[PDB]
DNA sequence: GAAAGCCATTAGAG
DNA sequence: CTCTAATGGCTTTC
């Protein structure tokens, strides 16, 4: 596994978690266990993947008027 | 009441 | 050294 040994999150989870992503963000809480059984991943990495990505994207996704 | 939510930082692999 | 994966306190929460 020679990408983070630890958890390859491989492209099929990443496809279809992208397409949430895109309609939503946030997740009510206990849809987050409905992703995790569907995917097989633990509650935690579906709150840290989308957390993740959120971080960095809201640096991204042209966010002008935030302060600075 | 323990959970996601916020975020930079903090391990953590490349 | 670089991008990612995951940790805590504060806050609401059903």
């Amino acid at each position: 596994m020679r990408k983070r040994g630890r958890q390859t999150y491989t492209r099929y989870q990443t496809l279809e978690l992208e397409k949430e992503f895109h309609f939503n963000r946030y997740l009510t809480r206990r849809r987050r266990i409905e992703i995790a059984h569907a995917l097989s991943l633990t509650e935690r990495q579906i709150k840290i993947w989308f957390q993740n990505r959120r971080m960095k994207w809201k640096k991204e996704n042209k966010t002008k008027g935030e302060p600075g």
